[PDB]
């Protein structure tokens, strides 16, 4: 299936502002995305806001402003944010859009007339901070804003309240078979692999039914209605999850507005996800609830979901004197910089900590001593005497041993990219560029300028076509530096994206450097 590659971070609530977990989550979704297009795919890239619900009802409440105009301030913090953080995703969706809840009201028909939905009861604990449905033995005694002793969230710590609702239920045991059946015959579906174990564990031991509405009073009359029955809402998780197949269907123009919603999401070649990155708090609600509502419905599954871990600063929790502000520190130490050590510092089965330490270790190590150095090398005036990419003359062994290296990486880098992996992507970049450095080393191009001019010209041409590769498959890491890395290089638009531009080679003898004004990334005090 040649379609366009659909790639999705969570909606975030707005019950307040954004920090540093959303703009990771949205990073993610970012990178992937813009390996896909520099790949040369269609892609179709989304993230936005969580609007409904009890919880930001009760924010706005608090803040003493409606809940519509409360939504709209914080949605546009969301969106400046990641203008801030320069992310190229195709499409902001807010659940409030009036096209979402269409949407909305169509799959719930859609489950009803499947037989899928009834009337019920749920009598049991929730957490309205989670909107999560909680069993007996998921909760624990713990305290509140009062220090009043309370019941607690095992999971996340949030108080939980015992509701008793007559609840429109989705008949959700009914697909523990099916869900079974799907994780096994794709076991690639769910990253990383102990977390899909987690799942399958999960569903293995057997599903209750799902709660998809409330009484109206209950969420302040803040959701989407439910179709042919005024006095009950949609439950905010089956609205909110619902927007992947809205955002799948919306027409966007140049502006980034949306245009026109289409009855057939086969028309714009998105549904369903490749996709959805998501943090490993939200995992039930996408590997479990959202498959088995797909599969009520007749539509086709997710093919990956990737749910990453929780940030620390410090290794301290993140109000509390521990602030981690990511467009302070991107101000601080370059926007491509702090994505970098934000993608590399952790992999999607840990909790990374940042701290400005490490962060200024990783910038000097890694791209200014690593890749920095590498650039101004072989682009130096000095080294390289005419300014141009030069004409290889026979290789020895030790030649080819590195040119056999930077031949391999576009597939290994591609594979983590798919995983996706993206950590092991940039580490797999990074032992490249640690190779040609010390192939440099060895070399001392320096001295061959007076010694030996002919075997200068093929270390350099090495050395130059190494740093193109290594550069166009970090570009998703870092876009902005990709473009300033390929100006030095004088490497023509056409060869900056395409799987043909992933072969050793591509840029011909003869290329002129761009002109010389300057660091690319400049070394931090300890
Ligand atoms: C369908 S993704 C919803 C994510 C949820 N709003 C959260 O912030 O946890």
């Amino acid at each position: 299936v040649e379609k366009v590659f659909f790639v999705t971070s969570p909606i975030y609530y707005v019950n307040a502002a954004p920090h540093i977990g959303h703009v990771y989550s949205t990073l993610i979704t970012d990178v992937i995305g813009r390996y896909h297009r520099v790949k040369g795919e269609r892609v179709f890239a989304l993230t936005g806001t969580d609007e409904h619900g009890q919880k930001v009802a009760e924010a706005a409440k608090q803040k003493q402003v409606s809940p519509y105009d409360f939504t709209t301030a914080v949605a546009g913090e969301f969106k400046k944010c990641f203008e801030q953080m320069d992310y190229s995703i195709d499409y902001f969706i807010r659940t409030t859009n009036e096209q979402h809840k269409a949407v909305v009201k169509e799959l719930w028909t859609k489950l009803e007339q499947k037989g899928d939905i009834y009337l019920g009861r749920y009598e049991g604990w929730y957490s309205i901070s989670d909107e999560s449905f909680l069993t007996p033995q998921n909760i624990t005694d713990g305290v509140d804003k009062d220090g009043n002793p309370c019941k607690v969230s095992l999971e996340s710590g949030h108080v939980v309240t015992w509701v008793s609702e007559e609840n429109y239920m989705f008949r959700l045991s009914a697909f523990r078979e099916r869900l079974l059946e799907w994780y096994h015959a794709n076991p690639g579906c769910i990253v990383p692999e102990f977390r899909r174990r987690e799942v399958i564990r999960a569903v293995e031991k057997g599903l209750p039914d799902l709660s998809v509405s409330r009484a109206r009073a209950t969420l302040h009359n803040w959701a989407i209605p439910v179709p042919g029955n005024p006095d009950h809402c949609v439950y905010v998780w089956l609205d909110a999850l619902t927007n992947y197949l809205t955002g799948s269907r919306l027409r966007v123009d140049e502006s980034g507005k949306e245009v026109s919603l289409v009855d057939d999401f086969n028309e714009l070649e998105r549904f369903p996800a490749d996709v959805h990155v998501i943090g490993k708090d939200i995992l039930k609600f996408h590997a479990i609830y959202w498959p088995a509502f797909l599969l009520s419905a007749g539509l086709p599954l997710p093919k990956k979901i990737v749910a990453h871990g929780w940030w620390t600063k410090d290794r301290k929790k993140i109000s509390l004197g521990n602030v981690f502000d990511p467009v302070e520190k991107a101000e601080e130490f370059g926007y491509d910089a702090l994505k970098y050590f934000l993608l590399r510092e952790s992999g999607f089965s840990d909790d990374g900590d940042y701290s400005d330490k490490n962060m200024i270790a990783r910038l000097n190590g890694e791209l200014a001593d690593t890749l920095g150095n590498l650039v101004m090398r072989c682009t130096s005036a000095k080294i390289n005497v005419n300014g141009e990419w030069p004409s290889p003359a026979a290789y020895t062994e030790e030649d080819e041993s590195l040119i056999q290296l930077i031949k391999d990486l576009p597939g290994t880098a591609d594979h983590y990219y798919l995983i996706p992996d993206i950590q092991k992507a940039i580490i797999a970049v990074f032992d490249v560029l640690r190779a040609i450095n010390a192939y440099v080393t060895d070399m001392a191009p320096w001295k061959l300028v007076k010694t030996d001019p002919e075997r200068l010209r093929t270390v350099l041409y090495i050395t130059l076509e190494g740093v193109r590769v290594t550069t166009l498959l970090l570009s998703p890491i870092l876009p902005r530096k990709s473009v300033v890395i390929f100006d030095m290089l004088g490497v023509p638009e056409v060869h900056r994206k395409g799987i043909e531009n992933f072969e050793f080679g591509a840029v011909p003898p003869g290329t002129r450097l761009g002109p010389a004004v300057e660091v690319l990334f400049s070394k931090r005090s300890t």
